[PDB]
């Protein structure tokens, strides 16, 4: 056999792509990794959840996605990420199911055929890769889902900039599956690249 089936909040390396696989809720979702930039998730009747591969140190990487996303309710496609100082997460969301993410609006940018909103939020008393904290979070959410193409990192970094939304240091980026609550599954691979 070979591919591996992990149900504990763990980060590491498999098959020379960074994971983080994380939730509050265990035993009621699981990731399974696949070759290369490739993950599965399944998903029932769950809390919170945060799963994907990518890199344990983001940046400006133009990347390429394909997935299978087949959420019952809420749940995100995502390239999410993190910095530190200032600790701060942010996602791109290409794809949602029950529930668009928005926050305060400020503005758009026009990438890779589409158009985003840009939202800021706050987050307090969360976890993070910090341990429990207050911070922001900032926003790219797609006008219309996707669930494959390419995403230049880059412009949205810099739109997000435009708007005063500042980025520290970079820890890890991966393409996320996200949920909250109800069921779901999906496959999703990922690589540098346009």
């Amino acid at each position: 056999g070979s591919d591996t089936t992990i149900t504990q909040n763990q980060t590491g390396y498999d098959n020379g792509y960074f994971y983080s696989f994380w939730t509050d809720a265990p035993g009621t979702v699981s990731m399974t990794l696949h070759s290369g930039g490739s993950y599965s998730t399944s998903w029932r009747n769950t809390g919170l959840f945060v799963a994907g591969k990518g890199w344990s140190t983001g940046g400006r990487r133009t990347v390429t996605y394909n997935a299978s996303f087949n959420p019952s309710g809420n749940a995100r496609l995502t390239l999410y990420g993190w910095t530190r100082g200032p600790l701060v997460s942010y996602h791109i969301v290409e794809s949602w199911g029950t529930y668009r993410p928005t926050g305060t609006y400020k503005g758009t940018v026009t990438t890779d055929g589409g158009t985003y909103d840009i939202y800021e939020t706050w987050r307090y008393n969360a976890p993070s890769i910090e341990g429990t904290r207050t911070y922001q979070q900032f926003w790219s959410v797609r006008q219309q889902k996707r669930t494959s193409g390419t995403i230049t990192i880059g412009n949205h970094f810099d739109a997000w900039a435009r708007a005063g939304m500042n980025l520290g240091s970079h820890d890890y980026q991966i393409m996320a599956t996200e949920g909250y609550q109800s069921s779901g599954s999906s496959t999703v691979s990922i690589s540098e690249g346009g």
